[PDB]
């Protein structure tokens, strides 16, 4: 029941919440492309590998997304999904289209 707690209050939070590990090039990458959008007022970064409860995390985040890997990214609580899909939807305009409906983008 916690750890759900604890992660649901940062992805409930948060407009763009990113789950991350140390030393992760995807993660690196995902989250950089997000702040090139000028995101970083709304968006938190948690590193699950520095946690004690790191598995607890990966299995609910898997539960939520299919994934238990980071980077594992919501934005506003809908799944977006790895690194991978990021870039997918970035490039094919998805992206974009997300951050208009939210305001955060003109
Ligand atoms: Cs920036
Ligand atoms: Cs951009
Ligand atoms: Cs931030
Ligand atoms: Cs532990
Ligand atoms: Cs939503
Ligand atoms: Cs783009
Ligand atoms: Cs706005």
């Amino acid at each position: 029941e916690a750890v759900k707690k604890w992660v649901n209050k940062i992805i409930e939070e948060n407009i763009i919440a990113v789950f991350a590990k140390t030393e992760c090039p995807y993660c690196i990458k995902a989250i950089s492309i997000l702040k090139g959008y000028n995101l970083n007022s709304h968006m938190h970064v948690e590193n699950i590998e520095k946690n004690p409860d790191m598995a607890n995390i990966q299995a609910y985040l898997k539960e939520l997304t299919g994934k238990s890997s980071v980077p594992r990214i919501f934005i506003n609580k809908d799944v977006v999904g790895g690194c991978d899909d990021l870039v997918k939807e970035n490039d094919e305009g998805k992206l974009k289209e997300r951050l208009q409906k939210l305001g955060l983008v003109n």
